[PDB]
């Protein structure tokens, strides 16, 4: 649960992402894969990437970063009223992709890391607080659907 002022911070931060969605999405995925190599094994279409240079050169990885961040941005713009947008993603990630909730924690922290890396000194303490709370709400509502499905 976020206040109006917190949602305003989230959507202000998101404007930074929307100016270069593919570059942000690329770096989020590279941070996830290099920090947590077990996550790469969930992607049949990326498991061939062995080095970070290959990851950086991959146009399909940048494409997938755009897909991921476009979906997240659509959810965030709902300011918590995201049941319809979140349900299919929870269902596909539990039943088809088999993504443990831990990996959604990993990607949440990776988003925070990338924002500081690309906007150093321009991602203030209030903005980090609000973004973190928004990613926690997203993860928590996915977790409720995972529990319904019995997925661990
Ligand atoms: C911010 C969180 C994330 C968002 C918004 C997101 C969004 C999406 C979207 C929109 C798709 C395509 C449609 C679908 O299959 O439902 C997708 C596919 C996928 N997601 Fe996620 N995702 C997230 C986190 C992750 C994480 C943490 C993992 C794994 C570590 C992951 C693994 C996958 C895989 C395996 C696919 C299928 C890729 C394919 O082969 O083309 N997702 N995701």
């Amino acid at each position: 649960g976020l206040s109006d002022g917190e949602w305003q911070q989230v959507l202000n931060v998101w404007g930074k992402v929307e100016a270069d969605i593919a570059g942000h999405g690329q770096e989020v995925l590279i941070r996830l894969f290099t920090g947590h190599p077990e996550t790469l094994e969930k992607f049949d279409k990326f498991k061939h990437l062995k080095t970070e240079a290959e990851m950086k050169a991959s146009e399909d990885l940048k494409k997938h970063g755009t897909v991921v961040l476009t979906a997240l941005g659509g959810i965030l713009k709902k300011k918590g009223h995201h049941e319809a947008e979140l349900k299919p993603l929870a269902q596909s990630h539990a039943t088809k992709h088999k993504i443990p909730i831990k990996y959604l924690e990993f990607i949440s922290d990776a988003i925070i890391h990338v924002l500081h890396s690309k906007h150093p000194g321009d991602f203030g303490a209030d903005a980090q607080g609000a973004m973190t709370k928004a990613l926690e709400l997203f993860r928590n509502d996915i977790a409720a659907k995972y529990k319904e499905l019995g997925f661990q």
